[PDB]
């Protein structure tokens, strides 16, 4: 509550961290599926937080920079992702991509296409290798981890060993 009440006291990295947290809260509360960066810049509560003297010391570039860095923190955490689409400012929210969840679930249900003499289920890295071939070549470890956590929360998959998953 303190930082949010006086964000002008923060150094730029701390401010960027805080903006990223408030951006996450916005995206989750509104069940946003995809967004252009500029849409977050238009949320008054986010722009008011971001717009501190430290960002200014062009103006549009200063605002673009802090918002881009905040969104990238969410990307690094696997909460948002991009497609190879030529749209630098378009982002997708991992938790809202139902097709992605279903496809990862299917990969796991099918034991990552392993012959039936091998172990049921598959390792994180195997799932990732399959998903990059069949779904999205750029899929990060962090985005996959977020999908797996959601599937686990839904009791659709179970971890039987460290980083190893089978259908529930």
């Amino acid at each position: 509550a303190e930082a949010l009440s006086n964000p002008g006291a923060l150094d730029l990295p701390s401010l960027t961290s805080l903006l990223s947290e408030k951006a996450k809260e916005f995206l989750m509360e509104n069940r946003v599926q995809s967004f252009y960066q500029q849409e977050l810049e238009m949320v008054e509560s986010l722009l008011s937080l971001a717009n501190q003297p430290v960002i200014h010391s062009t103006t549009s570039k200063a605002i673009h920079s802090i918002f881009k860095n905040a969104i990238q923190l969410l990307q690094e955490k696997g909460l948002v992702f991009q497609k190879d689409d030529g749209f630098d400012n378009l982002y997708y929210v991992t938790r809202e991509d139902k097709d992605l969840h279903r496809k990862i679930h299917r990969i796991i249900q099918q034991d990552c296409q392993k012959p039936n003499h091998m172990e049921k289920g598959c390792h994180f890295l195997h799932i990732l290798a399959c998903a990059r071939l069949s779904i999205r070549p750029g899929l990060s470890e962090a985005v996959l981890q977020q999908v797996l956590e959601l599937l686990e929360d839904q009791s659709d998959i179970v971890s039987t060993m460290e980083h190893y998953y089978t259908a529930f």
